[PDB]
DNA sequence: GCATCCGTGAGTCGAGGGTAATAAGCAGGGATTCGCCCGGGTGTCAACTCTTTTTTT
């Protein structure tokens, strides 16, 4: 994306996506085989 | 006649409950679609006339 704006007279925080990778970590928590629901059943469990 | 490489298989009933990311712009002309309104066919009612089964004479 840095080839088409002008990159003279310009400034930050605009040539950046706002979620290029905020996705990318919110689907492992969400979908994942090792984040798995919580046992949460006793204190014994929770500690297991 | 043998050596190398590409398809099928894997039990069965039960639990557990939803998900998630990129992202130009504007000018021409038609097809589509939502509001109002006249309207003609469907209902809901005042209101004028034959028949007759007795109930009265």
């Amino acid at each position: 994306r840095m080839s088409s704006v002008d990159i003279d007279t310009v400034m930050p925080h605009d040539l950046i996506n706002a979620k290029p990778a905020a996705a990318a970590v919110r689907e492992f928590f969400g979908s994942s085989q090792l984040s798995q629901f919580m046992d949460q059943t006793n204190p014994l469990s929770e500690i297991t």
